[PDB]
């Protein structure tokens, strides 16, 4: 509604269903992971607030993208896997317009990807519980 | 505005169709691989067909009725002899999933809309579909 275009998500359907709606600027992604992907950080801005907000589980070691100026999210990809009978992302990485980060986590499946050949990524939806059950974006021009 | 792909090979001869006003049907033909698509559309007041790809294989033809619109696409990217091409695609629309066209696995790919719509697409073709992408725009 409102003009949206949302692709994804991509994982299982376990968790609860979250949606960030679009972002006027994406500033950081925290990407927490082990052997899959346990969650993520959103910071971004809004009317100069900075707010964070985490989905997903408290597990993994922390891979941040901070963005630069002038840079800004044009790729998405990763392996949807099976880990102790849950459907969950097991690898997640992004691209900029300057480089790429990733991805992290250490468990194969069913892979995606998403390069994105005109325009960008401006926000995010899923489902999280103890692990990121799935992921999907917002698009925007660029 | 909105381009997501192209999934596929560097091989073949780039195409860009642009958006549509309305996609009135897509042909997928296909045998051991996925040899080429039609898409019939409106545009700008005129009614077109356009061909990407080879024409072998056998032609696969969805037509969308009225309310109807694609929100799927997924394929797998494979090597045939020495091509790197879509070796199964398939699409959903709103009623019902489609596909897949094609016998060669390779690389799974898969592009769920949760809003919005497939308004055309872009890609590269030579005797097969090498690679392709499409256009995305908002439900109205
Ligand atoms: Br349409």
């Amino acid at each position: 509604m409102n003009g949206a275009i949302k692709v994804g998500a991509w994982g299982g359907n376990g968790g609860s269903a979250f949606d960030m709606g679009p972002a006027y600027r994406i500033i950081s992604v925290k990407i927490f992971s082990g052997d899959v992907v346990d969650g993520v950080d959103v910071t971004f801005t809004y009317y100069g607030k900075t707010e964070t907000r985490h989905y997903g589980g408290s597990g993994g070691t922390p891979h941040e993208i901070v963005l630069q100026e002038g840079e800004y999210l044009v790729g998405m990809a990763g392996e949807v896997a099976n880990y102790h009978g849950a459907v969950v992302l097991g690898k997640l990485g992004f691209s900029t317009n300057k480089k790429a980060y990733g991805p992290f986590g250490n468990t194969g499946g069913t892979p995606f990807s998403l390069p994105i050949a005109a325009g960008k990524i401006s926000g995010f939806f899923g489902r999280g519980g103890k692990f990121l059950d799935a992921i999907g974006v917002y698009l925007e021009p660029a």
